[PDB]
DNA sequence: CTATGAACATAATGTTCATAG
DNA sequence: CTATGAACATTATGTTCATAG
């Protein structure tokens, strides 16, 4: 993949991966709270895009379904997550670090000869 | 509804670097080509050739920069397709957007490697 | 070989519609 | 309305081929 700047799936996922670790999370929540936690800084990730690498760390059994019904005040249907095969995940979640720590350093090495 | 403003696309970091060499040098695709795929092998970006031919040719069709059909040579006789600024200040605005642009995607990748680690 | 470029190919990610509380 | 998707569409890019020096 020419070894350039990390996809956005992988960017999500990464999100999910530690979201899950604390929190329970599904597709329309995290895709809120991301959309605020980067509003600012200006990335604004649609939901479908979230929906995908939702369903790829399915496919790469990291994670799974529940069905379940989170209230609040309605009776609302919502597929929540939790981890399948925890070790994957962490294996992967190196492998971003990985990936995040290159892509900073391409940003920074193309950020200095440029400017 | 945007690009969804998130990481610099590739062509445009590239763009970025023949708008740079063009300032110092007089370039071509494949010399570029190579000065990248040296400049970065460590890092791990190994960028092909089909993707600078683009991004040249759009700066060509942006009108920034214009070709020079000539021959640089040493031991040989061999076209080669070098490119000059055709309107430079629309090649500064670029490059002034391209920073910013890089700067973002440095606060982003900075920012996910905060949260998650 | 180097070099350029078209043509073809698919990968990544955006937009719209279907369908169920 | 939210939530889940699937379907459909396009852009951003990798792979291979036709030329030529």
């Amino acid at each position: 993949s020419t070894g350039f700047l990390v996809k956005q799936r992988a960017f999500l996922k990464l999100y999910m991966i530690t979201m899950t670790e604390q929190e329970r999370l599904y597709g329309l929540k995290l895709l809120e709270v991301l959309r605020s936690e980067f509003k600012e800084i200006g990335f604004k990730p649609n939901h479908t895009e979230v929906y995908r690498s939702l369903h790829e760390l399915l496919d790469d059994g990291i994670l799974k379904q529940i069905k379940v019904k989170k209230e609040g005040a309605k009776l609302q249907e919502v597929v929540l997550y939790q981890f399948k095969d925890y070790e994957a995940a962490k294996l992967y979640k190196k492998q971003l670090k990985v990936e995040l720590d290159r892509s900073k350093k391409l940003i920074e090495k193309a950020l200095s000869d440029n400017f």
